[PDB]
């Protein structure tokens, strides 16, 4: 499954796609503003997420340090990225079909929409200010607006026993971005699309 990364900000971002044990593609590279980068998924990848890092600096080694979404210092991520970081997030050719998403569990960084190319389903879009928007105790020092969980630290944030409900602050994402996931067990906003199906995303996609 090929899927174009687009950065459609005013800024440079550095993509980063992974599967939380190991990178997809190369994991991560520079896109400057109105920069595409294609990268190819395996099918049957589970668990997937794409993402924006905001503010990074990488030497010679691609090696560094980002102010949003940081995958423990890589250019290449191998990893899951530090919140805050809007997610696209996707499962392929599970049981012959592809389920797509954007959440905001992990907080919201970057703008983004996620689209099909192929036929057969509709995208996924999370394009609201929450930055600007963001709550006092949410915002993040170092650039974003932070989840309720990564804050606070509360088993009612982070549904750590698989119970909990929406609250002030899941409340506050969701209006801003109602087909997004706002927390783990808000009503799912996960597209069904054909299996191997071929996907878009585009950072600050208005
Ligand atoms: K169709
Ligand atoms: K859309
Ligand atoms: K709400
Ligand atoms: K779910």
């Amino acid at each position: 499954a090929t899927f174009e990364i687009v950065n459609r900000c005013s800024y440079t971002v550095w993509a980063a796609a992974s599967k939380g044990d190991a990178a997809l593609d190369a994991g991560g590279r520079q896109l400057n503003s109105g920069e595409s980068w294609t990268i190819n998924v395996e099918p049957g990848t589970n668990g997937g997420k794409i993402w924006a890092r905001t503010d990074c600096y990488f030497d010679d080694s691609g090696s560094g340090i980002c102010k949003t979404g940081d995958c423990g210092g890589l250019l290449r991520c191998k990893r899951f990225g530090r919140p805050p970081t809007t997610l696209a997030e996707f499962s392929l050719n599970q049981y012959g079909k592809d389920y797509i998403d954007i959440s905001n569990i992990k907080g919201f960084n970057v703008p983004m929409d996620f689209s099909p190319t192929t036929r057969g389903c509709r995208g996924v879009r999370c394009a609201a200010d929450i930055v600007g928007q963001c709550p006092a105790k949410l915002k993040a020092p170092g650039g974003g607006c932070n989840d309720a969980c990564t804050v606070f630290q509360t088993s009612e944030y982070c549904c750590t026993t698989g119970k909990c409900g929406p609250t002030e602050y899941s409340r506050f994402f969701k209006r801003l971005c109602p087909d997004a996931f706002s927390y783990v067990l808000d009503k799912p906003t996960t597209v069904t699309c054909p299996g191997s199906s071929n996907y878009r995303v585009t950072f600050c996609p208005t």
